[PDB]
């Protein structure tokens, strides 16, 4: 999971990237 490219996706929502292990979810 890449927190730059996690955090871009969750950004693109309106919410904050976090990777957890190799998953990328938006809180």
């Amino acid at each position: 999971c890449n927190l730059a490219r996690c955090q871009l996706s969750c950004k693109s929502l309106g919410l904050k990237g976090g990777c957890q292990g190799s998953f990328c979810t938006c809180g």
